[PDB]
DNA sequence: ATACTGTGGACCAGAACCCTGATAAATGCAACGCTCATAGCGGGCAGACG
């Protein structure tokens, strides 16, 4: 706790405008206190630090933030975007963008 | 009467406590490590349906 509230006066000297955290499918859930206190670090972490956030991970890591809103509409407060791979045929035809990325 | 014994008084120098400086040794405090309770995940092993 004495580090997140480091990390806010740090975060204000220099106006920053963006926070990635990456990978967040390495974590062990072991070794940091459960399901239930990696949810209450990211939500905490999201209040107190004024600038936005972005979380990337893989689909199994949706199960720490599905628990509760704090996440589902602290976490999606601006949306959740969903990565697929790419449909041959979406339509009747097959899609333009496989043939023009296996063409390229 | 006047010259000698005793004595009152003014008085210098050893000395004791205070101040100064430099070096060594005994504490006090801010910092760091040890210990105990609490919560949980995942793997390895006693009883299941097959």
């Amino acid at each position: 706790e004495t580090m997140l509230a480091l990390m806010s006066q740090i975060a204000n000297a220099h106006a920053l405008g963006l926070l990635v955290i990456d990978e967040i499918q390495h974590l062990s859930r072991s070794r940091s206190g459960g399901s239930q206190e990696m949810l209450n670090f990211f939500v905490t972490m999201v209040n107190i630090i004024g600038v936005p956030v972005m979380l990337i991970g893989t689909p199994k890591a949706r199960e720490i933030f599905e628990a509760d809103l704090r996440s589902a509409r602290r976490g999606a407060g601006f949306g959740a975007i969903f990565w697929d791979p790419i449909q041959q045929t979406q339509r009747g035809k097959p899609n333009q963008e496989w043939i023009a990325f296996t063409d390229n």
